[PDB]
């Protein structure tokens, strides 16, 4: 790749069909790197492809399911053999909430939630790693939250994956260093993709930014493209947010 751009980059986005990960998607994809990615509903990645084709996005997209030993395995025999066994860049954007209190979540809840958060990014990352060693270049770029540091309603539980991942996140920068793989987080704010109380607590976290607005998806897709850039050589281990100045608050 060039020094500013992703030409000649393979690269896996977890969760590219919609918000966050089709942000992620588009931007790396603009870059010029070749994008393989992936979600559970069939009907949506299609109209994906279709924009992002049309955009003259080099892509490619088929249906998983991320809670599934087994479906993560095939997706990285799949991806691997997409790119011919060289794989640059690896973004575990996959996730999802429950809005539930941490003594009202159930077993079945707990079980899923890790399953997705944390055990499916830990995984495709170990099952990606011969590739990103053999890529020569390769990165891992998690996407964490600003839950998985500061406690947000009805996010215990989503804060304790996320917490876990940036702390794994850490370490595979030092295990990995060896191999060429450059591990690093980002942990978005409120970003741009109902219930009263819902609303407000979404109020609040627009309330408490520098910026007082929620991102954009390409806003936080800057920073994942970035990470992977040759020239973020230096940067490693570190969990950066895009949150505009959410973080660094506590009285305004």
């Amino acid at each position: 790749a060039g020094r500013w751009n992703l030409e000649g980059c393979t690269a896996l986005v977890t969760g590219g069909s919609r918000g966050i990960g089709y942000g992620i998607v588009e931007e790396l994809a603009s870059l010029g790197a070749s994008v393989y990615t992936c979600s559970r509903n069939q009907k949506e990645l299609n109209d994906c492809l279709t924009q992002w084709r049309s955009k003259g996005f080099k892509v490619e997209a088929s249906v998983c399911d991320l809670s599934s030993r087994s479906e993560r395995q095939e997706l990285m025999n799949t991806v691997a053999n997409h790119f011919h066994g060289k794989l640059n860049i690896l973004v575990n954007n996959a996730g999802i909430v429950i809005y539930k209190e941490a003594k009202d979540y159930t077993v079945e809840d707990y079980s899923l939630i890790m399953s997705i958060n944390f055990e499916a990014a830990y995984h495709l990352s170990v099952l990606a790693h011969p590739f990103l060693k053999a890529s020569e270049r390769g990165n891992v770029v998690f996407i964490s939250s600003v839950s998985g540091a500061l406690a947000v309603p009805y996010e215990a539980v989503y804060g304790a994956t996320k917490g876990a991942m940036d702390q794994l996140t850490r370490c595979l920068a030092f295990e990995w260093a060896k191999d060429n793989i450059r591990v690093n987080g980002v942990g978005p704010g409120v970003i741009a993709t109902q219930d009263p109380e819902q609303k407000e607590n979404l109020n609040k976290l627009i309330d408490r930014c520098a910026l007082r607005r929620m991102g954009e998806p390409k806003e936080l897709a800057a920073m994942v493209a970035f990470l992977c850039f040759p020239a973020a050589s230096y940067v490693t281990g570190q969990i950066i947010y895009v949150d505009g100045g959410l973080m660094a608050n506590c009285g305004f």
